[PDB]
DNA sequence: TTTCATGCATG
DNA sequence: TTTCATGCATG
């Protein structure tokens, strides 16, 4: 009925009303290097107060989650500034390129697009599409593994003289689509073995429900959201697509026809 | 019995390792309006009393549970003994922190004035204590600071001080931080198991149940519970759904001890 | 359509 | 196991 009542009715799931999310049934992840890497410390770019502190609220509201935490490892990687063009608009990109290159590599398992909306057959025409707000820092990045991803910053005020680390998936690395991709899939096992008469599609963090009723949808949306809340991740109520008739999921568009 | 082990992996700390409360955020210790960082030197070691206490924070620093850290607070590490050939425990003597650091009313519950609540139709209990309880609680960035401890050894490449990174055993209000936690998350449990009897005295705790049958579904609930909050009891210690257990010091059949 | 770096795939 | 340049996404 009313977006609210979706919202009110399962605070638990949605990002906005429902603290961070963090999967609770999901282990730490350890990163298997390359037979041969070694730490490699990149140096800190120059950077001007006058776009730190742009980028410092960022640093902030994820140093107070405990997301990133103090430490001091012998990897490195530069933290880069990056101004939304026409804006004071600031936010941080790390760059882990290198750190990438030593990783070994995780071979993909991601559901090409296309052909994963295909076998979705016309039975099922009211849909639900919902995305994980910070999928990846839902997964706790074990604990001898999170120097790796250590970037230099110091903040007298906020207790740090040196270096943070990640203690979840963070965004720039090269595994963290396919890993949490995965623990997804493991973690809607369950949820889609419940709901015989419901489709579950998934694309890392981007989910799609398909119903034969708006009833069964409904109801199905609500054992889903249910089953995100506990599980520990947080769903976009902004971007939260409803038991519609149409919606669009994956760049694509779906209620008889498509794009 | 050899099924709760293997059907919660999160609720004990045997299948789900140190634990972490995943609704709890890191704690910034106030400290009190004087206050003003203390710089106690570090009473010298044998290298025996080195040697034994190693491993430990070794253990510590590969579970992030300690971070290096140039702080001007700085506490004393004192060797613990106890008889045999070589067996210590790390006690840093938090105690000239505690002074500065700002105190809290104490929620922590009388022992004996618990147990009293005890309903004699509740013939039924469960005894879980929590392991590492104080660890599943962090300190923020900022308040680690105070905790900071001397260790110069290569062996982990540390010539700095280390510091806490969850509530520390030491400190004045842990144990009313911890129980205020628990309390805290554990709160909807009661309220959707109303006919379940629940008391939690820092990291002990024990569940009380009218019937056996009763009492397994509250230790489930339980247990499913303290696994998705961040919780790792003992699964070694637990007592089971039993007429007569044994919790506080205080034992419990009928009367008690 | 970047207070940077750049591997890639494209002509 | 290349044979130069360069926009554009992605870190």
């Amino acid at each position: 009925g009313s977006h609210m009542t979706w919202l009110s009715d399962f605070p638990q799931a949605w990002a906005e009303t429902g603290g961070m999310g963090l999967a609770v049934r999901q282990a730490p992840l350890i990163i298997p290097l390359k037979a041969t890497s070694t730490p490699v410390s990149i140096k800190q770019y120059p950077m001007s107060q006058e776009a730190r502190l742009g980028i410092k609220p960022h640093i902030q509201r994820l140093l107070d989650q405990g997301i990133l935490v103090p430490c001091q490892s012998p990897w490195n990687t530069p933290l880069l500034p990056v101004k939304k063009p026409g804006t004071n608009d600031y936010r941080p990109v790390q760059d882990l390129r290198e750190v990438n290159k030593r990783v070994e590599d995780i071979h993909p398992t991601v559901p090409n697009p296309y052909n994963l909306l295909s076998g979705l057959p016309p039975s099922h025409q009211w849909y639900t599409v919902l995305d994980l707000k910070d999928a990846f820092f839902c997964l706790r990045l074990h604990p001898t593994s999170q120097p790796l991803f250590a970037f230099e910053w110091r903040d007298p005020e906020m207790g740090i003289s040196g270096q943070l680390t990640w203690t979840r998936l963070p965004q720039g690395f090269k595994n963290s689509p396919t890993l949490f991709d995965e623990a997804l899939h493991r973690d809607l096992a369950d949820f889609r073995i419940q709901h015989p008469d419901l489709i579950l599609l998934q694309y890392v963090d981007d989910l799609l429900l398909a119903a034969t009723s708006e009833l069964d949808c409904q109801q199905g949306t609500r054992a889903l959201l249910q089953t995100l809340g506990n599980l520990g991740y947080r769903a976009s109520a902004k971007k939260a697509q409803i038991c519609q008739k149409q919606v669009k999921y994956l760049g694509y568009l779906l209620k008889e026809g498509q794009r």
